[PDB]
């Protein structure tokens, strides 16, 4: 089956996370763009990295993603289904 | 489990919004970004969250009220499974 | 009800549009421009959180509307929506 | 000469704007964006923001059709113009 | 009577310090800010934050000092002045 | 100094950036997209200020990488402060 993963990370690790999937191979699978986000308020410009992978590619790209950039979260989320078109 | 809530709404509710978030203490996991829509060319404001399955009624009360007006299209709320959150 | 994405070619924009207007599937849909990579490239994202029974024909709509002529177009995926509240 | 007419507009001016320039005949010349804007902790507010270069002629003409289409009020927008040394056109 | 155009493009992570410096300042309601994509060297790519402010000639140098000690570490960015011929409000 | 702005087919990003890359001026770059209408359009737009001396050469470098048989702006600018 395949999963959606998304990442919002600190902007400033655009960079790291650019360069850590091109080594892993996965660049050409992922979207990215910039959101706003709060802390505390507090404004805070995000990027919002976007990917669909395989099942078993998931934890791999967790790992892959939490090692490049770490502010952030990653979520995990079901697709019924992909067409390449 | 945990539950990702989307929102389309209009453009000029994003204060409201923000406003009613900071208030009910969810502010810090709210993403926006503006989107076109169509009724018609709309620029809209798009609202992402993910939350606890149990916050989800809270939450979708919470945007309805802070952002309605009495619909000539106010926007959509949707609700979505999550598998699994990480925090880096 | 399903959520329906799509990453397509900018250039595209157009005739997904035209297409979804005649199909009275416009008013679902909103768009995004996002950045991908094949090299870095503009892309368009579309959503639309669509009846079930209209997911085959819309899934249909959106490949047509953009096929590349050739290589890597994009990707359009299917994902479950829990429920949708109009807002009031 | 030429000169850049900028406006920041209420979002939910946009498709007034463009009908308008579509009736003007300059549609083609816009170019529109969103950006985040502020108002009187910060209020934050979602604005469309709006880009045509024009000849020296047509600006009166352009902040007319803009400020028509737009207005309500209390937004309602701000427009700008600026000076532009040259327009490259690419083919 | 000048009207100026100043743009800054900034490092994302002093978008608040940014905000809140021209909150006190009372500036802040003429600033729009967007999200773009900007390039470094090892090239690298990086989030930015373009700033977009019209201001009155006189304020110019106070809005410069402002976004200047809002967004500096060493280095941040850059700001440019622009004329403006005039003004509109709708 | 000139600000060039560039509004660009969407398909001709890369084209561009590594032209950029190649010239030694893609640090001082910014890209954004936009709409445009011909009709819609997704458009990539490019930001750059530059020395007087340097237009020339980018609108070259810009014309030359973007074009297959969009537009160009060149504006003033009264000062640059780097942070």
């Amino acid at each position: 089956s395949m999963k959606k993963i998304e990442a919002i990370i600190r902007s400033d690790k655009l960079e790291d996370l650019k360069a850590a999937l091109v080594q892993s191979g996965f660049i050409k699978g992922m979207t990215i763009s910039q959101v706003l986000g709060f802390g505390n308020p507090t404004l805070l410009a995000k990027v919002k990295v976007e990917i669909v992978a395989h099942d078993a590619a998931v934890e791999e790209m967790i790992t892959t993603i939490s090692q490049a950039v770490k502010d952030g979260k990653i979520f995990v989320s079901p697709v019924d289904e992909i067409v390449r078109i």
